[PDB]
């Protein structure tokens, strides 16, 4: 059952209402994390998504389940017909709404007839006191921008229409934004997050094979430089490694042993955990980004705010916590498109294997959670069966492993699909 490894578990209506109106069984693990943050937390989001696989039940779900409204600006015009014919044949009430079609579907949205409104951001701009009446009288779910790439400047195909957009959260501050789009540029996002006026926006990127990286797992000894060893190079008195390097460790402990001995070959290298400054940390960024040390040594703590094109390689020193934090700290490397190499470094007695260390969390729903999850990972350690394939069933949709051409089985996919 895909419905354990998701956090918090879809409830049995949520379910339900999923079969009947889209005709699914389980939601994927970033589908449930926007759907949640837009219904519970009303979390505003930025979710980057090479094709439309999967990203329309992202907006039109929520408004759907709670029986509201939920407004799509798009300007696929065509698209837009095409997906409004598909709820209209799922049983979901929508339309476009545009000052053409304005005097047949106004009066039945404002009376709350409609589940999905889809518009122009042409015919959004002139009628914010529109969306001012629906929030009081029915309350929206939430606003989709797709294409949210048009509302910037420096990108490849600006909007004016998009310009005006910014006031949706002077307008409506409490109703959260989807902002999507099919590009991975952080420079673009940002433009989208600023123009947009979002606040504390989930960021999600998916539909991407990223084909640049290899995967491996090998067992751990126990020394730490024999198990470094073959990751690193000499040039003249001092080591270093093949390129920019991140090497997370499940504890605080181990990321000043293992900075430590990395030292003493007077590697290029600094730490990054909890305990310590937000201010030594800024320095570590500044110089990791401008190549002035090639290593890292840290712990989940680094990595949300990276935006490293040319990160050669990742080590897990330690079985990963999860199959979630590991899917984030790979998704770091080789950002570039370049080749790079994530490898896991495990040994049994790593603190994320053993099961009698999560009985002390007594709340019984979250512990079988972490357990499940804790297993998984564990399956995914042990397995002889191609590594990128489990994380693209587990994370992606069934048409990323087809649309997947020409990496797996190969000798740059993973160490099983190697031997
Ligand atoms: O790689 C991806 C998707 N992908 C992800 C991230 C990312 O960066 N990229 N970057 C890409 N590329 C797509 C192709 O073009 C280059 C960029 N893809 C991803 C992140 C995003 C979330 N994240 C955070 O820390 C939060 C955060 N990020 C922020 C950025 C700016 C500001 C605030 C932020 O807050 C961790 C990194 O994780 C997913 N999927 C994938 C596909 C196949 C395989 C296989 F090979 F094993 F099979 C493994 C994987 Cl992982
Ligand atoms: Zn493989």
């Amino acid at each position: 059952d895909d419905k354990d490894f998701l956090w918090p578990a879809p409830n049995e209506e949520q379910v339900t209402c999923l079969k009947m109106y889209f005709g699914h069984s389980s939601f994927k693990p970033v589908q449930w994390k926007v759907i949640h943050s837009v219904l519970e937390e009303r979390r505003d989001n930025v979710a980057v998504m090479a094709t439309g696989y999967g990203k329309s039940l992202c907006f039109q779900y929520p408004p759907v389940y709670v029986g509201k409204i939920g407004l799509v600006i798009s300007p696929l015009i065509s698209l837009m017909e095409d997906q409004v014919l598909q709820l209209k044949m799922s049983n979901i009430p929508a339309c476009f709404l545009g000052s053409a079609q304005s005097e047949n579907v106004l009066t039945d949205i404002k009376l709350g007839k409609y589940r999905i409104v889809y518009v122009t951001p042409e015919y959004c701009s002139g009628n914010m006191g529109l969306l001012q009446q629906l929030e009081a009288d029915i309350g929206i779910t939430l606003i989709a921008v797709d294409e949210a790439h048009c509302i910037s400047e420096w990108g490849h195909d600006f909007r004016d229409s998009f310009r005006k957009l910014g006031s949706l959260k002077t307008a409506l501050p409490m109703v959260p934004i989807v902002a999507l789009t099919a590009t991975a540029s952080s420079s673009i996002r940002e433009d989208i997050v600023r123009c947009l006026n979002l606040r504390n926006p989930q960021i999600t990127c998916t539909g991407f094979d990223r084909p640049n990286l290899y995967l491996e797992v090998r067992r751990k000894t126990g020394n730490i430089l024999q198990d470094l060893q073959p990751f690193l190079v000499k040039t003249s008195s001092h080591w270093e490694f093949e390129g920019p390097t991140i090497i997370y460790c499940p504890s605080r402990k181990m990321t000043q042993q293992v900075t430590g001995e990395l030292r003493k070959l007077n590697l290029s290298c600094g730490t990054y955990h909890a305990g310590m400054s937000f201010s030594t940390r800024k320095d570590i960024h500044h110089r990791f980004v401008r190549d002035e040390i090639q290593c890292v040594i840290a712990t989940i703590a680094f990595g949300m705010g990276i935006n490293k094109a040319d990160i050669r390689q990742v080590i897990h020193y330690g079985a990963p916590k999860d199959m979630e934090s590991y899917y984030q700290e790979i998704g770091r490397a080789g950002r570039d498109g370049l080749q790079s190499s994530c490898h896991v470094l495990w040994a049994p007695a790593d603190i994320n294997l053993n099961r009698h260390l999560l009985t002390e969390i007594r709340n019984e729903k979250f512990r079988l959670y972490k357990l499940k999850m804790m297993a998984k990972m564990e399956k995914y350690l042990h397995s002889s069966r191609c590594r990128r394939q489990i994380i693209l069933s587990h994370f992606e949709d069934k048409q990323v492993q087809k649309a997947s051409l020409g990496i797996m089985g190969t000798e740059k996919c993973c160490d099983n699909c190697r031997s």
